[PDB]
């Protein structure tokens, strides 16, 4: 097989240390195009590796141009970038696969850090130390516990689901959560998490809410000046999920005005944000409550193992004629969903 | 009954916010309701050093009201001075700005209460939020944003997930141990302890903490250290040079407990060459902490690895809430002549343990 690696030492989701299979590759007797040229090489590849941590996208046309692709594999989580209603579509027989679950716990931990972060108002608490100040009063004017909060979250799938495991020994006053289907009944005991059946109820009685949903035209924009209005004045809100799920200045615009005491998360749109972005500037009326980041916290160095191994696992089930992938990682086996 | 209230002045910050009981312009939430009860309330920041308020009140002074965050040096000569003085409260938990020993050892009819527990669930809740952002790698992340950069990958090389480490606190009471609970969830590799006292089997069991004799053998294993202990002649410059040798290399170290059982100079040394990872907490001494002190510019090769912050983590506006009733509790009980005091708060009844 031909493969094309497409990416950007315990590093492995860079282009210069090529997921750590390199030689693993190499030493089974295949040839490896690594690459941050793709368009060179698309014709003959057997096998295409992407990332969404700097995402190749595999358009109409290259696929179109893709005579020998049998498989693309995301080392990771997420195909946004890859048109999976085409490849459907042309009856072509690719798998598309993704190493579903690795990054799951990594983002999990991201929205606790950041829903802490903010309501403890840590980011301006640094910043006066660095800057060679000390007034407590300053910082704990805007500082409060997260025990006794009610903490929604929107979506409440693997990554969602795992943010209220983290929640549960920290006393919320409540855990709350939407989606489209239930918590299986013994899960949702297990948090004490309550279901509410539409979002506008959820958002006006969270002090916190996380968005931990897929983006789709249901979620797209949802976050938007008329939503926000209804959450509760002075709400902390953290998105690691879409940054397309909000409307940017809406939410710039709630910060500065009080409706949001913080925001918070590691995504963006569009992504990479640009120098002038309006949530790298945006501060509520003390200067702070943000805690943004870049889009990083599904690439943390235990997670890049985890995609790395993964990503293996997926060849050797491709390369052996096996194909014994695991149910959970298939997003289109031989162009079926 | 004259009430000296010692706090610190707030300034712009309590016009701000209602909710910032534990300042002068404040006052607790209590002046009205002391004021209805036809007692007299000095209310001052002005603690130092001789010519002081809180000096010129003292000799008559029936109650002194002092805060960890602002402490009021509560000494043998100002104990001596203080005729009318029978009951001395923290408005708060942390009684070491006060000479305990000295009320104890001469027998001298002085009751000295603090609002026990009102603190432990936000200094643990810091513990575990620094933890995250050290391990995760959060502050240089924030900066490139804030600074209009974007490179993932200069992020991505230090950071890492919390889940699968080895943790352990060097102390197991209130803080630590709430620490503990709050990590079970996010699956680290082990939890472990050291203190000075088992925990019950029960409890150990709870959170899946081992213990570990000594601390030596804790930190050599431990990926993430958190510092959970008094201060006092086991723990006054624990963290030195010598023992940092001994730390799992690549560490990070968290102390919410007491600045002056690190040696600074020694963490500082320790985050330059690597030895840690990372060091970060609300606690420093001196404290304050002078402008100059050492762990303000200290880094990791990287320019990160430090989550230091002013000593704020007991003083959220929620914590504060229960200092402020936890006082009014206590005045309640002194006042009544009940003295039904709650047995945890009593750190010494009339001079007695």
């Amino acid at each position: 097989a031909k493969i094309v690696l497409v990416l950007y030492e315990k590093l492995y989701g860079c282009t210069e240390n090529k997921l750590g299979i390199a030689n693993w590759l190499k030493d089974q007797g295949h040839e490896l195009i690594t690459t941050s040229v793709l368009d060179q090489h698309i014709p003959d590849a057997d096998i295409i590796i992407t990332t969404p941590f700097h995402p190749a996208y595999i358009t109409k046309e290259r696929i179109d141009k893709a005579k020998k692709l049998k498989l693309v594999v995301v080392a990771g989580v997420g195909s946004d970038h890859i048109d999976l209603d085409y490849i459907n579509q042309t009856g072509k027989k690719i798998s598309v696969l993704e190493v579903t679950g690795s990054n799951v716990v990594s983002v999990a931990e991201h929205v606790v850090m950041t829903m802490l972060v903010l309501v403890r108002n840590f980011v301006p608490a640094h910043e006066q130390i660095i800057n060679h100040d000390w007034e407590v009063a300053a910082i704990a004017k805007d500082a409060y516990d997260i025990e006794g909060k009610t903490i929604a979250t929107i979506g409440a799938g693997r990554i969602g689901y795992r943010v209220l495991e983290r929640l549960v020994p920290f006393n919320p006053k409540e855990l709350l959560y939407y989606d489209y289907q239930a918590l299986p009944k013994d899960a949702e005991e297990k948090v004490g998490a309550r279901r509410v059946e539409n979002i506008e109820e959820l958002v006006a009685q969270a002090d916190i809410v996380t968005v931990n949903a897929p983006l789709h035209a249901g979620t797209k924009g949802l976050i938007n000046k008329e939503l926000l209005s209804k959450f509760k004045k002075g709400a902390w809100l953290v998105n690691t999920a879409r940054g397309a799920i909000c409307v940017a200045e809406d939410v710039a615009a709630a910060l500065e005005s009080g409706q949001l005491r913080g925001y918070g998360g590691d995504v963006w749109f569009p992504q990479p944000a640009p120098k002038d972005h309006p949530w790298r500037d945006m501060r509520n009326k003390y200067g702070a409550g943000n805690a943004m980041t870049p889009h990083y916290s599904g690439t943390t160095l235990d997670a890049q193992t985890r995609y790395a191994q993964g990503t293996k696992n997926i060849l050797e089930s491709f390369f052996t004629g096996k194909f014994d992938y695991r149910p959970q990682d298939i997003i289109l086996l031989n162009g079926e969903y």
